[PDB]
C-alpha cells in the first residue's frame, strides 16, 4: 500500500538478479539467463506498514543512455552490490555510487552496500574492508547469499528503512 522504488546496481555477475529472485521466489537461480525480467513487485509488511516494493534489477554493464538514466532516476533507494570473491566488483562500487549521485543529483541518496555470495569460500574481500567503505560513504553494509537467502530480506528491508530516514513515506 505504500510504494517504495528500489534499484539494484553493481558489476555484471555479482548476483543482482539472484538476490531479487530469492526475495521474489524463495529459490536460487543457479545459471545466468540474460533474458530474465528486470522489473519486480513484492508486497511485504515492514515494521507494521504494508509496503509494495517496486524493484528494478539493472544490467551491470549497460552503457550510457538517457533512457537508462531515466529508469534509475525513478529510484528512491539503491542496493549497491558487489561479490565477496570479486575484488573488481568491490572496487567498482565507487563507479556505481558516483553514477547514482549523478543521476539523482544528490549527495544523500538512500543506499545500502551489499556484499553477496557469502556462501562461498576463500573470500577475497574481507568484511572489515566493506565496513570501512560503507563507513566512508555513511551507509550500512550487509552481507548476503542469494543461494541460501541469508541476509537477503535484511538488505531490502534496511534499504526501505533508509528511505524512510530520508523522506516521509
Ligand atoms: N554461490 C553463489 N552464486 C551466486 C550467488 N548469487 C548469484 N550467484 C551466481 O552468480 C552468477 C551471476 O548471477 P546473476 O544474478 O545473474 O548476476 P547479475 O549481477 O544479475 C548479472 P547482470 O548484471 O549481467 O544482469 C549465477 O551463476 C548465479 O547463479 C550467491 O549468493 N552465491
Ligand atoms: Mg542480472
Amino acid at each position: 500500500m505504500t510504494e517504495y522504488k528500489l534499484v539494484v546496481v553493481g558489476a555484471g555477475g555479482v548476483g543482482k538478479s539472484a538476490l531479487t529472485i530469492q526475495l521474489i521466489q524463495n529459490h536460487f537461480v543457479d545459471e545466468y539467463d540474460p533474458t530474465i525480467e528486470d522489473s519486480y513487485r513484492k508486497q511485504v509488511v515492514i515494521d507494521g506498514e504494508t509496503c509494495l516494493l517496486d524493484i528494478l534489477d539493472t544490467a551491470g554493464e549497460e552503457e550510457y543512455s538517457a533512457m537508462r538514466d531515466q529508469y534509475m532516476r525513478t529510484g528512491e533507494g539503491f542496493l549497491c552490490v558487489f561479490a565477496i570473491n570479486n575484488t573488481k566488483s568491490f572496487e567498482d562500487i565507487h563507479h556505481y555510487r558516483e553514477q547514482i549521485k549523478r543521476v539523482k543529483d544528490s549527495e544523500d541518496v538512500p543506499m545500502v552496500l551489499v556484499g553477496n555470495k557469502s556462501d562461498l569460500p576463500s573470500r577475497t574481500v574481507d568484511t572489515k574492508q566493506a565496513q570501512d567503505l560503507a563507513r566512508s560513504y555513511g551507509i550500512p553494509f550487509i552481507e548476503t547469499s542469494a543461494k541460501t537467502r541469508q541476509g537477503v530480506d535484511d538488505a531490502f528491508y534496511t534499504l526501505v528503512r533508509e528511505i524512510r530516514k530520508h523522506k516521509e513515506k
